[PDB]
């Protein structure tokens, strides 16, 4: 939708461009991400360390060794292409420091404003976390805010009630919530995925089958905060407690507790303020290819000779084609 920024047509005075509101295509945003995993030393394998392989097989004699490619689990394995039968994953050290918390931050950076268009799916291989917060930034990691909380027990963990995104109403579609859906029981079901529900929130407007896109586009234009809720320059997974298998920690086998993430899927498009339908790597980071006489990485300002009036974003409205709201040169 909103696929073309400009057309070359002929009116009298002859040939001229006509402009339309436009946006770039949805991308596999994990293919563009830069990752940081903290604190120092959290990645397994330096020094080599064994862990239990859910087999378990009671022995627990598998090894993570950062020095051997066959046995190493660096952060880039969270984003790779996987062939059938061969999940690859980042892996933390085991909880050998228990009762000290086992905590890891995974920061996902684009150095570019992007808009999610489907769920964020974070897939864990030996148990999802019992407690984690997904945070985002809109200013390249200068400030952070909570995006969704996750806990086996939302009250105990964060003083929050247990909710679900699909339970939110039109006025609460951008509300930050705590959910127990991906964390209560973690370690025992082998469900693997923790989600940040985007599609459920779009459904608040577009219906359960997402067929009423007209109403979602209208709300995205008009509801303050709605489009921004889906926008970010960075996400951070603040992992606070690993899977427990819905039972108490077995102190004599700390080798079964660890985080292992095989894939983080982030799907969405560059934010171009309805002024670009292409966004591409330039000077090492994504930037919109701005149309409508705009400029800046998100088409958020007017080009130097086109400053006769204030910059505006393009609009989705009126439906179906919206409005380009292009910058204007004098006269
Ligand atoms: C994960 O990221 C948060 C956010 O930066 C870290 O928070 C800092 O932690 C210490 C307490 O441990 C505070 O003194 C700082 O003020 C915190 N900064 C902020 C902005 O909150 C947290 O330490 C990180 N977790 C891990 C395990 O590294
Ligand atoms: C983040 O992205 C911006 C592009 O949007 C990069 O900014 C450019 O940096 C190059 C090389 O340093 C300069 O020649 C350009 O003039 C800069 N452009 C702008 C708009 O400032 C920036 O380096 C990237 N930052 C990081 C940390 O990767
Ligand atoms: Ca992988
Ligand atoms: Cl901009
Ligand atoms: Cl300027």
């Amino acid at each position: 939708d909103y696929d073309i920024c400009k057309s070359w047509v002929t009116t009298d005075e002859g040939p001229t461009w006509e402009f339309y509101a436009c946006q770039p295509k949805v991308m596999r945003l994990k293919d563009y991400v830069k990752v940081k995993v903290e604190p120092s030393g959290i990645t397994c394998g330096d020094p080599p360390e064994r862990f239990c392989s859910h087999e378990n097989p009671y022995l627990c004699s598998n090894e993570c060794d950062a020095s051997n490619p066959d046995l190493a689990h660096p952060p880039r394995l969270m984003f790779d292409k996987e062939e059938e039968g061969l999940a690859t994953y980042w892996q933390s050290i085991t909880w050998s420091r228990y009762p000290s918390p086992l905590e890891a931050n995974i920061t996902l950076s684009w150095n570019k404003t992007v808009e999610l268009t489907d769920d964020v799916v974070m897939t864990f291989e030996y148990g999802r976390p019992t407690v984690m917060v997904l945070e985002k930034s809109l200013d390249n990691g200068r400030t952070w805010q909570p995006y969704q909380f996750y806990a086996e027990d939302c009250m105990e963990a964060f003083g929050m009630s247990a909710r679900r995104a699909r339970d939110m109403s039109s006025s609460s579609a951008h509300r930050v919530l705590c959910t127990e859906e991906y964390s209560r029981w973690a370690g025992s079901k082998k469900e693997k995925h923790v989600r940040f529900e985007v599609r459920d929130r779009f459904a608040i407007f577009a219906g359960p089958d997402l067929r009423n896109m007209d109403n979602l586009y209208t709300r995205l234009e008009s509801a303050k905060g709605l489009k921004e809720f889906f926008t970010l320059t960075d996400l951070r997974m603040r992992l606070l407690r690993p899977a427990l298998g819905g039972t108490y920690v077995q102190r004599e086998n700390l080798y079964k507790y660890f985080y292992a993430i095989s894939n983080i899927e982030v799907i969405g498009r560059c934010k171009c303020n309805l002024h670009a339908n292409l966004c591409s790597m330039r000077e090492g980071s994504l930037q919109c290819e701005c149309e409508h006489n705009t400029t800046g990485p998100d088409c958020g300002k007017c080009k130097k000779n086109f400053r006769t009036r204030s910059w505006r974003a393009g609009s989705y409205l009126p439906l179906p084609h919206g409005s380009p709201n292009a910058c204007a040169a004098a006269g």
